[PDB]
């Protein structure tokens, strides 16, 4: 038994192991969301300002494509643990790769440093993210009611790291010491790796030491050829385009846009066409399709807060916080701390609003629509602000007010989507359903990479009013089918 080899207490009433992973995840998410806060500015800032001097649209496009690929990599990375290394092996190798990625940015390699960094982080975060989360769940026995609260505590390290890292790294942006800030994230991640290596054999026992579905002798040959050939085709395409001098980021953004739109269709077609899924379970897979649209329209506007909304506020607002007499210069990296702070403060509040009601609470469709409609209205607000003022430098309060409207929308969509990924899931397609919920983010981010190109032709202000209305009109159309969708 997996439980007969591990401690069942030791961390706020949960297995001692939950304590180890909280510290490992805190330091990984801290270095990830910290590095992410500085990268956008590191890319488009001038050479004299220690930046890379990349086109505003290209730097904006790289962020959305980087993000998409991190979430897409969880699909083959959950496969490698399930079929080759086990969850422990993939977590460890993934962590070692992430460290190399942060170190790449600390070195003066400019573009070679940026692209090699991205490549190390994309691979590592696909091997580490879905498998570290798997071990948390595996620390609890079959008939153990604590597991739900264990994940609430586990995802607290996620928002703690995301909240603290941009506050700390704001000084490294101010003094233009980018390499120093990326080095801080690299060392920050090393503390995670050390804490795992020091305290993991005793707290996590034999849980995740071997794959669940190991590959047989023939499967090692079969998959080895397919993966080997696909890798070989990619290597040549990038090398031939490079030396001819025709290689650009459009090749990356277009390939990812194809994957972003193709992957959801493939999973839904596989699940629907399956002979294992019952007619009752098939109606739930059909009912999750309009929820996926609502989830994509949400994560599209929400993830633009990391590359579009923060640059808007930096360039068009006064960047001066002003609440009831208290005034201070607002840092550009501190826009990344709004969401995690509002999740930490108001997550248990919204969790109790639904508990107070019980049977009288709204459906998954009403909840998804409220979240998407708010995200849409967040873009109407900031778009109208700019339309009203124009050339007049408005307050940073209008930008912060936009971030708040979106996180209030997330507090309705994130806990609903987590329950939807497991409840609506068929018996034989539980992992395949976890993929369709996480692909709402990977697809939105893959769309964004190309959607940022429409900022220059339409205009920065007009871009906000259009995206806001596109999200609202489509959310209201799906809302007319609220009694039909609830099956
Ligand atoms: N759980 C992490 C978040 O939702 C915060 C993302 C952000 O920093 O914008």
């Amino acid at each position: 038994q997996t439980i007969q080899s591990i401690p069942q207490k030791g961390f706020f009433g949960h297995p001692r192991g939950l304590g180890v992973l909280f510290f490992v995840e805190f330091w990984e998410r801290f270095s990830y969301y910290g590095m992410r806060a500085m990268l956008i500015f590191y890319m488009y800032f001038a050479i004299h300002q220690n930046g890379l001097g990349i086109d505003k649209t290209t730097a904006m496009s790289i962020m959305s494509v980087y993000g998409a690929l991190i979430y897409m990599s969880s699909i083959p990375g959950a496969w490698i643990a399930d079929r080759i290394t086990g969850t422990r092996g993939a977590t460890l190798l993934g962590a070692v790769l992430i460290i190399i990625g942060h170190i790449c940015l600390s070195l003066p390699f400019a573009l070679f440093g940026l692209f090699s960094s991205m490549f190390f982080i994309i691979i590592g975060s696909g091997l580490m993210k879905p498998n570290i989360s798997n071990i948390v769940g595996r620390l609890y026995p079959e008939n153990d009611t604590r597991i739900d609260a264990g994940f609430v505590i586990f995802y607290m390290s996620v928002n703690l790291g995301a909240l603290i890292s941009p506050i700390i790294l704001q000084h490294f942006v101010d003094i233009r010491n980018f390499h120093g800030g990326f080095l801080l994230a690299a060392i920050g991640m090393a503390l995670g790796l050390v804490w795992y290596l020091l305290f993991n054999r005793k707290n996590l026992g034999s849980v995740g030491m071997k794959p669940t579905n190991p590959l047989s002798k023939e499967e090692k040959r079969k998959y080895g050829m397919i993966i080997g050939i696909i890798v070989a085709i990619v290597i040549v395409v990038l090398l031939v385009t490079y030396y001819t001098h025709t290689l650009s980021f459009d090749l990356i953004s277009n390939t990812v846009l194809v994957l972003g739109v193709a992957l959801p269709i493939i999973y839904f077609t596989t699940m629907l066409r399956s002979k294992d899924v019952t007619d009752g379970e098939r109606s739930r897979v059909k009912a999750f399709i309009p929820l996926f649209i609502l989830g994509m329209l949400f994560w599209s506007i929400q993830e633009q807060g990391s590359n579009v909304l923060n640059i808007y506020g930096l360039e068009r607002s006064d960047m001066q916080l002003n609440l009831f007499g208290w005034t201070t210069r607002f840092g550009e990296a501190l826009f990344q701390s709004i969401n995690p702070l509002f999740i930490l403060l108001f997550a248990p509040v919204i969790s109790m609003i639904w508990l107070k009601m019980g049977k009288k609470q709204p459906s998954l469709a009403i909840k998804f629509s409220i979240g998407t409609l708010l995200a849409g209205l967040s873009y109407i607000l900031i778009g109208l602000v700019g339309l009203g003022y124009g050339h007049t430098q408005f307050s940073v309060n209008w930008v912060i007010l936009s971030y708040v409207i979106c996180v209030i929308g997330e507090l309705c969509l994130s806990p609903t989507g987590n329950s939807a990924a497991v409840k609506l899931a068929p018996k034989a397609f539980n992992a395949q359903m976890m993929s369709v919920w996480l692909l709402t983010n990977a697809s939105a981010q893959a769309i964004n990479g190309t959607l940022v190109k429409l900022i220059k032709p339409l205009g920065q202000t007009n871009y906000f009013i259009f995206l806001g209305t596109v999200a609202i009109v489509i959310t209201l159309i799906i809302l007319v089918f609220s009694p039909k969708i609830t099956k």
